[PDB]
Order: C-alpha cells, then sequence, then structure tokens
C-alpha cells in the first residue's frame, strides 16, 4: 500500500505519525516527524515560513494523510502560534524544509526577526507572563 515508496523521511520523533494528520494540527506533527528542523510537534512551533508549505508538499503531502491544503492549514494553525513568530517575518523561518531560511534570509537578519517577537512581546507585555515558557 502507499503511493510514495521509500517516502521521503521519518525521524525518531516521540510524537510519531500516530493520528492520521487530521488536516491541520497533527500534520504539524507529521511535518515535524518528517522535518525535525522545520517543525517541532514537540513544541508549540518554531519560526517557520509559510511558503515552505509548497516544499513541504514536495515531501509531505499525501504520503500519509495530506491533500496539501490540509497541510497548508497546518501551516496556518501552528503558524498563528506565537512561537512561530518568535522570528518569522523574514528568513526567520530558517527553513524551507531542508533548513534554509526559506532561503530568504541569513540569520543575522532574521535576527531582527528574532527580535520582532520582542516587538510583540513588548506589545503584549504588561503581565509577568508572556515569554515565560
Amino acid at each position: 500500500m502507499g503511493s510514495s515508496h521509500h517516502h521521503h523521511h521519518h525521524s525518531q520523533d516521540p510524537m510519531e505519525n500516530q493520528p492520521k494528520l487530521n488536516s491541520s494540527k497533527e500534520v504539524i506533527a507529521f511535518l515535524a516527524e518528517r522535518f525535525p528542523h522545520c517543525f517541532s510537534a514537540e513544541g508549540e512551533a518554531r519560526p517557520l515560513k509559510i511558503g515552505i508549505f509548497q516544499d513541504l508538499v514536495d515531501r509531505v503531502a499525501g504520503e500519509m494523510n495530506l491533500s496539501k491544503t490540509q497541510l497548508r492549514s497546518a501551516l496556518r494553525l501552528y503558524t498563528s502560534s506565537w512561537r512561530y513568530l518568535y522570528g518569522v517575518k523574514p528568513g526567520a523561518t530558517r527553513v524551507d524544509l531542508d533548513g534554509n531560511p526559506c532561503g530568504e534570509l541569513d540569520e543575522q537578519h532574521v535576527e531582527h526577526a528574532r527580535k520582532q517577537l520582542e516587538e510583540a512581546k513588548a506589545r503584549v507585555q504588561a503581565q509577568r507572563a508572556e515569554q515565560q515558557a
């Protein structure tokens, strides 16, 4: 069974590809089992891009449980996470799923992206609680 044979790459992820993606959340999780650099699953998120999705989709998609758009949505879900934009605006992503900053940036420029959350934070702020975990 399975369309893609010797399909791309699974790691040694703790989450594992247990639930069949479910068209958003747990596909980050796939994304992450698949892309230990790009994605977490472990984690809330990490600075990603969005146009990555397309790249993903090279790789990701209907390997298990994706019809791309039910992945691009994952790439909405966790991308609406803050933890996502703890960098993401430029190549803050650091990945087009090989691990190039969507090849868009260096890191010393997504360095400021890395501080654009300090923009966020600083906007959010007030409470002791913000980046507290």
